[PDB]
């Protein structure tokens, strides 16, 4: 699977998470899910330099 990465620059959580997606048409479904939850509806970004979703509240 590909493991994808996602930021957290927003204000209320700070740091990184991981998961298990085969690709980005799920990984975002996951992480979005986590930070919809806490409030994290920054500017997304996709890097394909190493795969990391970058928010930022």
């Amino acid at each position: 699977m590909t493991t994808f990465k996602l930021i957290i620059n927003g204000k209320t959580l700070k740091g990184e998470t991981t998961t298990e997606a085969v690709d980005a048409a799920t990984a975002e479904k996951v992480f979005k899910q986590y930070a919809n939850d806490n409030g994290i509806d920054g500017e997304w970004t996709y890097d394909d330099a190493t795969k990391t979703f970058t928010v930022t509240e």
